[PDB]
Formats: C-alpha cells, structure tokens, sequence
C-alpha cells in the first residue's frame, strides 16, 4: 500500500475539522470560517481548534488527546515527516489545536474545556459555516475541577513544545507556560467533578493516567525532574485489572485512557522493569496473547477491542507497538511480533480485506461517513443529497464489527463515524509504515473540488394568469457548498418584451407590479424597469438582500416570492409569449427549475441567462 499518501491524507483530515478563522493558505475550497463567535458568551476569544467528529462541538479532552498523539508521532519519527514532505502540514495541525488550548487558558487557574452543547449541536444536520444554534462555553477552575481534561491539554501543549522547540523556541516556551498552569490545576484538584458539559459524549473515567501522561511530557519539555517524579508517583493510582494488583493491560491507548502511552514513555525514560512489563503485557495481550488472555481478532485479521471505533483502537495500538518495538529495551523476540502487528493492522485499515476504510484513499473507500460538513446537506436532512458533496480525505471510519461486518451508511455512527481521535494514533502508525515501506505522497496535493451542483438556483411556475396579466410563483434555493454560506445579497430578474404595451399607447413603466405572497420579510418586488428598450425589454427586479438564506433547512435555504405584472383591466393586448422569462415557464403553481429568470449574487449573475 502507498503509506506516504495515506500519511499525507490522514494529516489533511484535520484541516477539514478546523473551526474558526481559516488560513488564507488553505488547500480546499469547501471549508470556511465557522464558530466565529465561539467564546462570545464569556467574553473570551475561543475561536479555532478542531470539531470533534461528524459534529461541531469542540470537546477538549479528545481534541488534546489527538494533538498530543500527533506531536508524539513527530517526536518519534521526524525523519519520516521530512522525507515525505509532510512536516509543515502536521506541525500546522499541532499548532492549530494548541493555539486554541492557549486561548482556552486566558488567565492563570481558568480553563475553558468545551465550546458547544452536544444536545443542541447534534439536533441539526448541516455545514459548520452556517450553524445557527447557541454554542455555550464551559470552564473548570479551582472550585469546579477537570483534572483529566486539564492534564490532557497540558500533555498536548508540552508535547507540542518538544517538537516545536528547534524551529520556534518562543512558541515552545509559550506552550510550556500554559501546560504548567493547566497541569498545576489538574494536580492540585485530582478530580473530574467539575468536568460535566461533555456528559454522554466524553465523560472521564480516569485522571491519574492523564496526570502521568502530562507529567511525562512536561518532563520532556522542561527537563525538570520534578515532573518525572510526579509521573511515577501516580502509577499506584492507575486502574488495575480486576481482582489483580496488576496495572490494567486489556484495553488500549485512547482519549479516556492514556496510561498505555505514559508507561511506554516511562519505560524508555527510566528503563524500570515495572513499565517495561506493563507495556509488554498490553502489547502481548494484543498480539500473541498473555496469561491465557488475548484481544479478539476478526476472521480477516483485525485486532478487535470494542464495537465503537474498532479501527481507531487497533491502529492506535499499532502505533504504540511500532514505537516500543524500535526501542532497544524491547524484549528482542517480540520486536518482529510487534512490527508484524503494526503492519497487519494498518494494512487492514488500508485495504487488506479488499477495500479501504480511509475516505478518499485506496480501493472502494467509504462514501458515506457520518459527517455533517463533508455530506453538505442544505435541508437539515441526513438523507439529502443521497451522496456526500465533499471528500474528507484521510478520515479513518469507525470500523467493522467482530465478524468484519461493515455497512457504509451515513446513519451508522457506531461503525461509520469519523473523528479526531480516530486518526490520531493512526497517523503515527502510518508514519512508521512509510519509513519502512514507502509509497510516495501525491505532490502538491490539494482538495479544490469541482462544484457539482448549482449553488443558487431558482424554480418558477405560472401562479395566476389573465388577458391583462401574468402572475409568477418563484422560489430561490441556496444549495451552496463551496463553501456552504449564507446568501444575503441575492436577487433575480423577470424579463418581458413590452412592445405590445408601447403599441397600445401605454407607458411600460406604468404597468402595475404586485405580490400577494412571499417568504422573507425583506423580499422587495420592483415596478417595471427598463433593460433594453431598443428591443422593448423591461424587467421586474426582485431583491432578497438582507434575507438570512442559508443551506441548513427546508425553509432556511429557500425564499418563495409571488409577483404579478398587469396591464389595465379590460385590455387584451398583454402578450406573455414574447417575454423572455415566460418561455418554457411551468403552466401551473407547481414550480420547476428555470434558466430564464436569472439569479444574481451581489449584482453578479450566478444562475440562468439574460435576454
Ligand atoms: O475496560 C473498559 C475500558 O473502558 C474505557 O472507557 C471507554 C468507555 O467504556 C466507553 O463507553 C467509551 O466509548 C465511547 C468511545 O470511546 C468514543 O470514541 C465514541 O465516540 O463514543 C463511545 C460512547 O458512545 O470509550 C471509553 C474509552 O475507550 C476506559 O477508558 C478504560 O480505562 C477501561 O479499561
Ligand atoms: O452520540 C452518538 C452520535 O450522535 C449523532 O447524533 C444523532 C443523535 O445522537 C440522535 O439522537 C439523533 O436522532 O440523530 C443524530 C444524527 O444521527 C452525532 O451526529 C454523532 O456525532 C454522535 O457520535
Ligand atoms: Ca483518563
Ligand atoms: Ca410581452
Ligand atoms: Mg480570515
Ligand atoms: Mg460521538
Ligand atoms: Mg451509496
Ligand atoms: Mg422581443
């Protein structure tokens, strides 16, 4: 498999998750500014960071877990990133998350750990750029603690400091300053009691693991052994295997449990047997098995841990196995076992079963990941359109069940959602496979997509008619996607040939235009205006400027306008047949897309034709 391309796309995945004011240097044409008022409720700029999964909540625990894991990869395999030419991209990602965590620590002792409400956010299915719901900010402090999330963020900031120190020593120091404050908060409190806004999504079941993980990274960033001593001091407090006094080993590294990564690092830093034994017990359980126990394996080779995000778990363990196998302290006989495991799990994700589980990569990749912005519905419907308008490159889907079963459907969020933490360890494992087996990334890769549907259209039909008038029912639709956006400067024009009016000795400008119905309070229908009088062409201008038309609902994306143009009552010379906009017009109140009632966006024609 082409591991370099996979690595390249896995890193790119995060760029599509970005919230906030996006860079001018962005390499896609379908994501734009969003969550621009994040933090406005507390008077703090909390814009930026990454949306968690297929949704738009910013959950700092998995977000910081993710950036800490990406930095860990860059720390372990900078040469792989340099050789593949992806170094700039992963560093930009790491900085994107950490710049946001810094904003979340506005003053010593205060940490905002979330922006958005799961309940409200998930109740709407649409693109990030046009979210209309409230996005509350939540914080922890001395009176309401969040040890896991504060320490997880400290680990992200400290690991970022380690990998940025050589090229940007000042940013490294900035990261360390904030990591120290957040760790102090976490260490002083030793409680997750104030971390409640993520209930039902990312509630924490442990924080001593996060304390050790953060302390290890702060040790590597500052070289102050005060932190190494702390890291080791929490070990007795880590969860144990049931009815044993053995450090847990039957799960895997993940957003809720980072003792696996902490013990791996502590083994390399101290060479103490306790840590070596602990990480090898975990890696053994995942490979050969240990003490009669072994993680389940699917018939096709996937180490299967749990129903949700099976690939996320397997590929993360693959990364840890790769890191540990390269360490001189690893039991020699297990080096090959662990490396074989890294390859088998990554290959399963990339295509060993005959298809890829990575969006926009390989053979028969997933087409319907549970992701709002990549899908791009403009009607608040998971079912419409019936295909994803965008390709969210690099995203690793949840994964199959214990029997390799997998259904690529948008509503399957258990096995087909995509998320920050899903790609975290995966990215690191990919860097290792690239280093070993290669595969050239795509040069100058970008995600500038072809526009696949007219972004703003109009449908019309004959509402009412008479010997002296024509009444039109028109509906404008915002189907924007590159990027999805509010269209508050839309207008359209209805063209007529009024030669018969001039011939009747009547002023075309005196005809009466009117509207008996229209959605939108700003809808304005003009009187008859001249367009090309040499050919007796006049028009009615319908301005929708000011209307908050956006691709996020059946009513939200459309504006209906009914308007009539009429010659004097009792007259019979009105002739709609020579009117440009009347040609082909649906003969009734049931509208259809028309191309002769042009739509304009800030005066620029974007749909339809003029006379
Ligand atoms: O031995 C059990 C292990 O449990 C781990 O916690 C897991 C929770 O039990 C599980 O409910 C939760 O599932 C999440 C999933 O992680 C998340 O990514 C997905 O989006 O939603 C699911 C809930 O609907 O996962 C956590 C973490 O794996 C402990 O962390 C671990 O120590 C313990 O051994
Ligand atoms: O929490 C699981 C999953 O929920 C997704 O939102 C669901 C919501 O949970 C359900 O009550 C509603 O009926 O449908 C929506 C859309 O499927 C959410 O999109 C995922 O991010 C989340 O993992
Ligand atoms: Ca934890
Ligand atoms: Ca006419
Ligand atoms: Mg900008
Ligand atoms: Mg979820
Ligand atoms: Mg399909
Ligand atoms: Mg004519």
């Amino acid at each position: 498999y082409n591991y370099g391309e996979a690595l390249q796309k896995s890193i790119m995945f995060y760029e599509f998750q970005r919230s906030g004011d996006l860079p001018a240097d962005k390499r896609d044409n379908w994501r734009d500014d969003s969550g621009m008022k994040d933090g406005s409720d507390v008077g703090v700029d909390l814009t930026g960071g990454w949306y968690d999964a297929g949704d738009h909540v910013k959950f700092n625990l998995p977000m910081s877990y993710t950036s800490a894991m990406l930095a860990w990869s860059l720390y372990e395999d900078k040469d792989a990133y340099d050789k593949s030419g992806q170094t700039k991209y992963i560093m930009d990602g790491i900085k994107w998350a950490n710049d946001y965590f810094i904003k979340c620590n506005p003053t010593p002792g205060v940490y905002y750990y979330q922006v958005g409400d799961g309940g409200k956010d998930h109740s709407w299915w649409g693109p990030a750029e046009v979210m209309q719901m409230e996005r509350p900010s939540f914080k922890v402090d001395a009176s309401k603690p969040g040890s896991a999330v504060c320490a997880s963020t400290a680990a992200s900031l400290a690991s970022a400091a380690v990998v940025f120190k050589s090229s940007d020593p000042t940013y490294a120091e900035k990261c360390i300053s904030h990591a120290k404050n957040l760790f102090d908060m976490a260490d002083k409190a030793k409680s997750d009691a104030g971390y409640t806004a993520a209930s039902g999504y990312y509630s924490s079941s442990s924080f001593y693991d996060d304390l050790s993980w953060a302390a290890v990274w702060l040790y590597l960033a500052t070289n102050d052994s005060t932190y190494l001593d702390k890291a080791e001091s929490y070990v007795p407090n880590w969860g144990k295997e049931q009815q044993t006094d053995i450090i847990a080993y039957k799960w895997g590294q993940c957003w809720d449990d980072v003792h696996y990564g902490a013990e791996l690092l502590l083994a390399k830093l101290t060479n103490k047997q306790l840590y070596k034994d602990s990480i090898e017990m975990n890696l053994d359980f995942w490979t050969t098995g240990v003490n009669g126990t072994r993680v389940s394996y699917t018939p096709k080779g996937l180490a299967w841990l749990f129903q949700w995000g099976s690939l996320r778990h397997a590929t993360t363990q693959a990364f840890l196995a790769g890191v540990y196998a390269e360490w001189e302290g690893c039991t020699p006989s297990k080096v090959s076992v662990y490396k074989d495991f890294l390859k088998s799990q990554i290959d399963y994700a990339l295509g060993s079963t005959g298809r890829s589980f990575v969006v926009g990569y390989g053979v028969n990749p997933p087409q319907h990941p549970h992701h709002r912005t990549a899908h791009g519905s403009w009607t608040d419907q998971m079912t419409s359109p019936t295909y994803h308008r965008h390709t969210i490159y690099g995203a690793l889907v949840g994964g199959p069940d214990n029997a390799d079963g997998y259904t690529d459907e948008i509503n399957n969020y258990v096995n087909n959602e995509i998320a920050c933490d899903y790609n975290a360890g995966f990215t690191g494992a990919l860097a290792k496979m690239y280093k070993h087996s290669g595969g050239d990334p795509i040069p100058n890769f970008k995600a500038i997509e072809k526009i696949t549907n007219d972004e703003v259209i109009i449908k019309a039909g004959l509402n009412s008619t008479g010997p002296n008038y024509t009444e039109i029912k028109a509906v404008v639709y915002n189907q924007t996607g590159w990027p999805a956006r509010v269209t508050d400067k839309i207008s359209f024009k209805y063209f007529m040939d009024l030669s018969e009016i001039v011939a009747a000795g009547i002023d075309p400008l005196s005809l009466v235009t009117s509207s008996n119905y229209s959605e939108g309070k700003n809808t304005k229908v003009s009187g008859v205006l001249p367009w090309d009088v040499s050919n007796n062409v006049y028009y009615v201008n319908v301005d929708l400027t000011g209307e908050n038309i956006y691709p996020g609902g059946q009513s939200a994306c459309r504006r209906e306008v009914q308007f009539r143009i009429a010659a004097p009552q009792g007259t019979t010379y009105w002739n709609p047949k020579n009117d440009f906009s009347y040609d082909g017009l649906p003969t009734t109140s049931t509208v259809n897309t028309v191309t002769n009632i042009p739509v304009y966006d800030n005066g620029v024609k974007v749909f339809g034709n003029e006379p």
